């Protein structure tokens, strides 16, 4: 989730 950074991006995921």
């Amino acid at each position: 989730l950074f991006l995921f």
